């Protein structure tokens, strides 16, 4: 009851204190001046950077969630359009998030929570993009094709905007991205 | 003279494929040349001006491959390049996963982000000229050839992230696939 109040406004404060600070120079101090209570408010729930950051990610995996139970269409076409419109237009506006997420992911092979993490992540976004391909090939909509080579694929387009919008220091990246993943997918399904 | 250099690039790749970039230091590297810390320094003050050299050594091999590839057919030339870019990597894969790691410095420093960005100039220039070359020879659909050739960068740099973060090498397999299938869906 109170204990998710606390999370939420914690997980707030994270998202804040990384939006100003970058992974690296992130501290339970910086989040704890994000947060407005005492460093040990914070250390109540984490022990550590690490483990505020792992729950950090369910965190932002769950708002993705959330987002993607508001999209109830079922039409194959209209709904894929959707998640990719989710997965590549909505992030050009969490820029500076993005650097963040990049130092993270750069750091995976060291740490297993943030691995783990990171392939949750990419697990849901994957059955939710075969789950769509394979119901519009039931439906007849779409050819019948490889499912899970036709959204790998997806995943590597998406993955790659997301590097190299940050790379680049270019949101542009995401949007060329998101044309891709349309002529892609249209090659492969219609 | 720049025979000494090349022996510490070689240091720093073996210290940078044990230790990792984050934990790198030039006590380090000093330890994989076996000369002391002021000999590395005599030819590099920072680290990061150490770094910075480190980087665009690689991305100076890589060049000294591709400009190995002497084809002009068009069909022929794309398909090496998209194997030099995405099939040999999976045989070296070590450094990648440092690769990756300076790579998300780049938003920390310059001197990191205008290597990336002239590498991917660079990369960009040779994919599109073939792609241009087969538009002239007939042999591939006038196409929009800045966006198909970024189209593959894309491809290309979501499989080198890919393939560390998810750690599977297979990663830039799909990739090469996922390549061919947009190239020649744009272009054939
Ligand atoms: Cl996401």
């Amino acid at each position: 009851r109170t204990f998710s109040d606390q999370t939420e406004e914690i997980m707030q404060a994270t998202y804040r204190a990384l939006r100003e600070h970058g992974y690296a120079d992130l501290t339970i101090q910086r989040i704890a001046d994000e947060y407005g209570k005492s460093t040990a408010a914070v250390h109540y729930y984490y022990d550590t950077k690490d483990d505020l950051l792992a729950a950090f990610l369910d965190y932002l995996l769950e708002r993705f969630v959330d987002s993607i139970h508001d999209v109830e269409t079922t039409d194959p076409e209209a709904r894929l359009n959707l998640l990719l419109d989710e997965l590549l237009v909505k992030p050009q506006e969490n820029p500076d998030l993005s650097v963040a997420l990049l130092e993270m992911r750069s750091q995976a092979p060291y740490k297993e929570a943030f691995s783990d993490r990171f392939r949750q992540n990419d697990e849901y976004v994957r059955y939710m993009l075969k789950a769509v391909i394979n119901h519009g090939i039931d439906e007849g909509v779409f050819t019948d094709v490889d499912a899970e080579h036709v959204t790998r694929s997806l995943l590597t387009i998406i993955d790659g905007a997301r590097t190299r919008a940050v790379m680049l220091d270019d949101t542009e990246e995401l949007e060329t991205a998101r044309q891709t993943a349309s002529e892609y997918a249209d090659a492969m399904l219609q």
